[PDB]
């Protein structure tokens, strides 16, 4: 499924080289602009975990998830992969733990040492 394409087919995305975010783009969105660090980004999501549940749903709550870019206020793996996206940009990221949660997980829905997959959607992005 799409978890394993990425994870065995993904771009490693990380200045490290890794591959500890790894990235497919799924539906090319407009012209060749990324947000910039501190931009004002909207976006859907969906989380699943290596086990198949899917944790999270911003399209479940009919609202989108908004955040500052570049800041520290999502999982390393976002700031990371959201900075590569264009506006109306699909892509899957597959974040290894040391890009997400680690060993402390967050309680209660994403255990210890935990691999995730997100499906983002890059809707708009606005500097403030
Ligand atoms: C609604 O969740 C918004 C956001 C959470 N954070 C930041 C954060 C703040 C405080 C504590 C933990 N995490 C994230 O970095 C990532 C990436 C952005 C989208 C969301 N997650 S998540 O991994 O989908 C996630 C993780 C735990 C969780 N518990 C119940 S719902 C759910 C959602």
């Amino acid at each position: 499924g799409a978890p394993a394409t990425v994870t065995e087919q993904g771009e490693d995305i990380t200045s490290k080289k890794d591959r500890g975010v790894l990235k497919i783009v799924k539906r090319v969105g407009n012209g060749e602009e990324t947000p910039m660090i501190g931009d004002k980004v909207y976006v859907h999501y969906k989380g699943k975990l290596s086990n198949g549940k899917k944790f999270d749903s911003s399209h479940d709550r009919n609202e989108p998830f908004v955040f500052s870019l570049g800041k520290g206020q999502v999982i390393k793996a976002w700031d990371i992969g959201v900075a590569t996206m264009k506006k109306g940009e699909i892509c899957h990221l597959l974040c290894k733990p040391e890009y997400a949660y680690g060993s402390a997980g967050s309680l209660p829905k994403i255990p210890s040492n935990a691999t995730l997959f997100f499906e983002i959607e890059l809707l708009d992005f606005k500097g403030e």
